RNA sequence: CCGGCCGGGAACUCAAAGGAGACUGCCAGUGAUAAACUGGAGGAAGGUGGGGAUGACGUCAAGUCAUCAUGGCCCUUACGA
């Protein structure tokens, strides 16, 4: 459950909530990457190790 | 009569040089995907592998007029020889 693994914890959401805005699209969180997108889409999030 | 004493040989020890090479090249953990540090394999040498030389503007009106030279000062029957 992680936003730089997979992605935003809300629609346009930032981990740590440097980013409650839902217009803020695509800018990531340069502490980890958390580039955010609607985390609707989280149903489809593909990983890897 | 083996202190290689007499032949013989050109790969090596040694030496004068043209160059390869070690640069964080690889894996992993930690870590803000950066940098960096540690361990190991690899490797002749490892995390600038070691040392010398190289001493940034400047500090100290510190040394030399006793290598020497010098704007001047003194001596020139002299301290010059």
């Amino acid at each position: 459950f992680c936003a730089r693994i997979f992605g935003p914890v809300k629609d346009y959401e930032c981990l740590c909530g440097k980013y409650k805005r839902l217009k803020h699209r695509g800018v990531i969180c340069e502490k980890c990457g958390v580039e955010v997108t609607q985390t609707k889409v989280r149903r489809e999030r593909m990983g890897h190790i």
